[PDB]
């Protein structure tokens, strides 16, 4: 590979790792409080955990990861429309909503072995989608419909977190859940996975992500790293460094990278809800007490985005800055 690609050696994956036999793996069929306790245990222990019988459409999954691909097999002289003066644009603030072809790494700077094609889906208007890929030529309807479904899950999502929490339903649905950006990642095969990283090790900045997975690549830390298993009709929950801060801890983040490999391509989906650029983050103030005293003091996501975005010397480097107590 090219060296631009190769990451420094403590930041290598390791050939075997693990199968994570302990992620949960929660029924949304189940009795509402069992929901909301299994979802709470998760958030508190892991920040990580799949959902089945989610509510969303089996076919309308499939459908986006069929498109999905199919954009990712489209050729070069239509990729170069969603890239910016001639290159992939870059995870920096502002992050336009419009579609682009993103690269990402760090800076011993390295690239990230992956091609990522975003764009905003909230709130759905003519712009925003007409902003959208024109190929596939059903990429928008398909994608309209998937963004909608998997914003409705999400709302869902939080609202089981707000009763485990004990806040008012609804407590996210305003200004904190404001930006949907759907990341649909290609990996393309690597011929040297040993000195490669389809994303390095990282929490997601926003409120909860939603990922759509076919194919294993996935890991998360628990200085142990776990393999999450691919279930192709589940979506996995990861819950942002926002939700850690706004929690005041009592919930962890996923700490989560992808490896590559060396034989085949692999597509993932990822919805990142969060914030508004122009939100104030704190630890929920109907939460704190003499005993659970506020672990970070308020802040710019705007001002969190441009620090979470550009410095990596530590997974929480984004709210160092804020921690008190
Ligand atoms: C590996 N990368 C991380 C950083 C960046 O994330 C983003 O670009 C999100 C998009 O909401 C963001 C969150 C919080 C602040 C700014 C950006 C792109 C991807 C994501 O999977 C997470
Ligand atoms: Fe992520
Ligand atoms: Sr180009
Ligand atoms: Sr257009």
């Amino acid at each position: 590979v090219s060296e631009s690609f190769v990451a420094p050696l403590e930041k290598r994956a390791e050939n075997d790792v693990p199968l994570g036999n302990d992620v949960p793996i929660i029924d949304l069929q189940q009795d509402h409080l069992v929901v909301v306790q299994q979802i709470t245990k998760a958030c508190q222990d892991f920040g990580l955990f799949q959902v089945i019988n989610h509510g969303l459409p089996e076919k309308l999954m499939a459908e986006t990861m069929d498109v999905c691909k199919e954009f990712f097999a489209l050729p070069a002289e239509e990729k170069e429309k969603l890239q910016p003066k001639g290159e992939p644009a870059k995870f920096e603030l502002p992050l336009e909503q419009k579609a682009k072809l993103y690269v990402e790494g760090e800076q011993e700077a390295f690239l990230y072995w992956k091609d990522t094609l975003a764009h905003g889906c909230h709130p759905l208007d003519e712009e925003l989608v007409n902003s959208w890929p024109e190929k596939p030529a059903t990429y928008r309807e398909v994608v309209a419909k998937y963004s909608v479904e998997v914003r409705k899950l999400t709302m869902r999502i939080l609202d089981y977190i707000c009763e485990g929490l004990g806040l008012k339903l609804g407590y996210f649905d305003n200004e904190l859940s404001q930006i949907q950006m759907m990341l649909t990642n290609y990996y393309p095969p690597c011929p040297d996975p040993s000195s490669t990283l389809g994303s390095g090790g990282h929490y997601d900045g926003n409120l909860i992500t939603l990922l759509q997975q076919n194919l294993p690549g996935l890991q998360q830390l628990i200085a142990k790293w776990i393999a999450v298993e691919p279930i192709p009709t589940a979506f996995v929950v990861n819950l942002g460094l926002t939700l850690k801060v706004i929690t005041n801890e009592k919930f962890e983040g996923s700490i989560h990278r992808v490896v590559t490999n060396p034989t085949r391509d692999r597509v993932s989906i990822a919805t990142l809800i969060g914030p508004d650029y122009s939100c104030t983050i704190e630890p929920a103030k109907e939460l704190l007490s003499q005993d659970n005293p506020p672990l970070y003091k308020p802040y710019s996501y705007a001002e969190f985005g441009e620090i979470y975005l550009s410095d990596k010397s530590d997974y929480d480097a984004g709210v160092k800055p804020y921690k008190i107590n």
